[PDB]
């Protein structure tokens, strides 16, 4: 809820939720989530 | 919910669900999510 | 919910829901999601 | 919700749902999204 | 729903679904998606 | 549902479904959907 | 809730919820999450 | 909830709930979290 | 709730739950956390 | 609650819950937590 | 006096967009001069 | 005496957007001189 | 005397955004002058 | 005089995003001069 | 005199975020000139 | 003379955020010049 | 004379976050010149 | 005069986090020039 | 006057924070000058 | 005048964190320049 | 040398003593003033 | 040399003495003043 | 050289004197002076 | 040399005397005064 | 020799007597005054 | 040799006599004075 | 020899003769004076 | 030799005669006085 | 050699009459003065 | 030989004549004075 401010780079003030960052100089299948099966 | 401000970059304030970010020099199969099955 | 204000960049408000990202220098068969299989 | 306001690049304030951006030097097949079928 | 405005580049306040972006210098068969088989 | 002003550029404020971009120097074979079987 | 205030950065003030980074110089199938099955 | 403040690098003041961040030199299968099975 | 400053690193105030962070020079197999299984 | 400052690294005046941090050179299966069974 | 009753109901949405706006005196003069 | 009676209600949406803009006395004025 | 009576429900909400802006009195000037 | 009454209610809302903004009197002029 | 009743209640929230701002009185002047 | 009446009530929030910003009186000038 | 009445109660939170804000005058002003 | 009633209340809050911000009067300038 | 009248209690609060900032006054000016 | 009234009280906390900074007239420049 | 945009503008000939002046609000803004 | 740009500006010219201003809001931007 | 953007902007000519002056709110923001 | 972004700018000849101003808030920001 | 970003700035050409002056406020700030 | 970033900036030609000021804030910031 | 960052900035050419001052507050930096 | 970062600043070409003041508060610092 | 760092700096050139002034509060840091 | 650091700095180029005071409150320090 506060405020965020940079001069150069990133200000965030927002909520992330489920986030993946997997990375690197080599990768082999980087996945980021899996299946999602959902009902109603 | 508070003020971002930047002045060279990304100011966000918003809500990021569900981010996959696999970044590499070399990547084989980068996949972000997987099979999406949804019923109602 | 918050007010966003770069002068050179991305300044960003919104709700992201499901953003895959996979960015690489050499890349084989990225893929962003699978499959979509939605039944009502 | 808030308002977005950059001088040079993008204000964003509206939702994406899935968005797929895989993006390299060099890409081989890169997919966005895969099938859709869709039932009612 | 809040107040985009840039001076140069895009201001969006609009919800964008599935929206596809692969982009390299060289590709090799990008594809945004694949088939759509819808019943009703 | 914001107003969206630009003044160089692009103001959107509609929603944009399905939407293909792949964007290199060079392409091959590149595919925005692909086929569209719809029965009623 | 309070300021974040960064020169050259990232000032980040949200709440992050379910937030994977695994990242290295070389990875093998580096997953951010597993499936979701939700039920309502 | 203090006022966070940088020159060079990370200023944070939000809450960050469950967070993995597994990161090595040579990684095999690093996964952030498992699966997800959630009913109501 | 005390303030925070650096000048080159990292100022944190915030409140950070459920953090995992193992990293090496060489990793087999890190997993951040578990599977979440959640009922209401 | 009381103010925190470096000048190179890192300067916290956060509450940290539940943090594992396994780090070595050499690892094999490094786990931060366990399963999360939640009832309500 | 001029009124307005305004409703837009969906049910069961999925992947879809639904953008409701409700406005009340809206105005907009380009240019106004004196 | 103008009045707006607005709803926009929505039921079991998945994976959906959902903007309601229920403003009031919003005016806009690109050039106001004098 | 303008009134508006705005609401916006939505129930079992999965994987979705809703954004609800309940302005008052938004006004916007470009360019005010004199 | 000029009111709203403004309601968002969710019901079992889940991986989902509610932004509700009640903004009351949120004027914006963007060149003020004189 | 102008009045806003804001309410933005959700019940059995999971995995969920939900932002409130109750503004009052909230200006925004890019350019204040003389 | 304005006023806000704002709640924001969740019951049975798992893994959520929720912020409740009730800010009153809040203006920002940019440019303030004279 | 302005008046926010503002609560924010949650219920059984369960590994979840709950930032308040209750901000009476908070201006903010980037450049204040003469 | 303007006043602020703020209140912020948990019951059963398990592993969670709670920031509760009650500033009066908290102006921020950038800058600040004669 | 502006007063402020704050109060944040939780009941029965395991393994969790909270965090409470009761602040008066509290101005920040990055750059005075004269 | 202005006055700030300020609890937060927890009953039956177990291995938790309660942090309470009542701060009255903190000010934080940080140029000041003649 | 050669300029190539697919979308936007390319530009060869070279630019001197250009003023621009990018603002959302702006009170009389010059590029320049008097030449003799 | 060349510029190859897909989206945006490409230049290939040179560009000298070149002012601009950029901000939310500008009281009196000059990027140049008199010549002789 | 060359200079390859995909978005963005490629600049292949060379750049000499710029001025820039970037911020959110400026008072009598220059660039330049006077010539001669 | 070459240069190569996929988004931002790729920039290939030397640049020289550059000046820039980057503030949230600037009194009188110049990159250069006068010449001769 | 070559500069390859994929987001960010990808610069070849070399750099020589550039100012920057990067603040949340600044009074006067100068990159450089004058020639001769 | 070669610079390689992914986000950020990858920078190859070299850089002599650069000035920068970094701060909250600043009075007066200069990276350089007079020439002749 | 090369240099390879994924976030950051890569940097190969030599730089020889650089100021900064960084602070969070700052009265009159400089980085150089006068040359000749 | 090469450097390999994953973030932050990998740098290979040689660093010679360079000024850095770090501080919270700073009153006048220099990097670097006069040439000739 | 080589520099391997994942967060950090990695350097492969060598360093050499490199000043640093590090503090909460400095009056007056010089790094160098004059050269001849 | 090579340096590996996971987090920090992993610096593999020799480094001499190289100055740093550190303290939380300096008044003049200096690195180095004049050169010939």
């Amino acid at each position: 809820t506060g405020t965020a401010n940079t001069l150069f780079g990133t200000a965030s003030t927002g909520t992330s939720l489920f986030s993946s960052q997997n990375n690197a100089f080599a990768q082999n299948k980087p996945t980021g989530f899996g299946n999602f099966g959902t009902s109603t």
